[PDB]
């Protein structure tokens, strides 16, 4: 089966928002936007501008594989934890996301050559309120939990879809001052605009295939090409070969 | 103060079965958004469930 | 690992597999290279009968994964002028890709 | 809203060509590596 | 049986992100990116680069 995710989002924020108060001769006090005079007498009115925007994009594609006989069940499940390097070694912290997967099946053969199976699958992370810093969520993407319960049959060696989910969204707001936000000269200094847009697909595929043959080439030649090139080969040692040699050829 | 707010969201699940057999689909993502500030730090998030 | 083997007539072996491998989920190794020292491998579990001809090797299950991440965080007006506009960026790519098979 | 549809056919084109157009354009393709191809090749064509 | 694992990852981080505030004549205060004036009056605006 084929998990696949696509995420894409962009967001912009621009504009000001004002507050504060003035005073006249200890006779009258004018305040803007809930600024209580009971905390301030001479602190004049302030502003606050925000400016930030970004574009986020992330993919993740994962696949489990497993085989059985026909008319017998089987279970596969898996969960790794993926760490990422928060900036700082003495100023020390970590953040991490577990990524769980589960699948159980029950296949059989048909007469004309197609395969019929019985699917319960799961995928995702557990809901964790974490990764407090801005890029800490950005480091490892999130994919929601999902669950299917479906029998589905498919012709031999080809691929059929089993379920999915898409989503599109916007957001638009223009926050401003009523009178002064429409004059042509500096009227756009009193705006506060913040768009938002994200759009995400995620779909579960499936494809079986029939298998009758042993692996070509052999597995003992696979790992001996791994260990002599990843730099961990351990047959040179004249202290440890006296007990590995009981263990490689019988 | 005055403002004008407008927002859309369109989502769709897909799933198949055979006939005369049940099936379940459910899903919930959590959507984060970037509150302004990295040392002055905070987040806010909404889960979006479907069944 | 627990098993239950038997012989066939033509010479092949049929077995009955439940296997497990991994570490328990531990929030630890707080310093940056402390996670880097010992790699992590997730937990896994199979439940499978599978037969195989004599003396040769067959696959029993696995897991692969590929991923990216891209973001360009910047200032709206001043992040596009040609001279020093790229002093206001904040880019952070990320990419990992992992296989594991039994 | 709701709308069903009847389906009898496999997906055209195949799924192995879909993701191999994803991974070579999203920038995560992992078949170039001469350290990891020795165990993915047991796993793509049988 | 043969367990086997391969892991590979790379990551890069570059760029700045700004914050802070200014003041004019104790009459007006302009702040960038959620810097509250209620904690700072003369502390001028700073930056932060990561590499």
């Amino acid at each position: 089966l084929w998990i696949v995710d696509l995420n894409k989002s962009d967001l912009e924020r621009l504009g000001t928002s004002w507050s504060g108060s003035i005073t006249i001769g200890d006779k009258l006090g004018v305040s803007l936007n809930q600024s209580s005079i009971s905390t301030l007498d001479g602190s004049r009115f302030i502003a606050a501008v925000n400016a930030l925007e970004e574009k986020k994009q992330a993919t993740v594609v994962s696949r489990p594989v497993l085989l059985t006989q026909e008319n017998v069940p089987a279970i596969f499940d898996n969960n790794r934890t993926f760490y990422t390097k928060l900036i700082g070694e003495r100023n020390v912290a970590l953040e991490h996301v577990t990524y769980g997967t589960m699948i159980r099946v029950l296949p059989r053969f048909s007469a004309d050559g197609q395969i019929e199976m019985s699917l319960d699958i799961e995928d995702g992370n557990d809901k964790t309120p974490q990764s407090d810093t801005t890029t800490s969520v950005d480091a490892l993407p999130e994919v929601g939990r999902t669950l299917i319960s479906t029998i589905a049959r498919v012709p031999h060696g080809k691929s059929l879809l089993v379920g999915g989910y898409t989503r599109d969204a916007n957001t638009d707001t223009v926050q401003s001052i009523p009178f002064l936000g429409k004059l042509p000269l500096i009227g756009s200094l009193f705006r506060y605009s913040s768009k938002n847009k994200s759009n995400v697909v995620r779909v579960f595929m499936i494809e079986p295939k029939e298998i009758v043959d042993p692996l070509t080439p052999d597995a003992s030649e696979s790992v001996n090409n791994i260990l002599k090139q990843s730099g961990a080969w351990s047959g040179d040692d004249k202290l440890q070969k006296w007990v590995r040699v009981y263990l490689d050829r019988g």
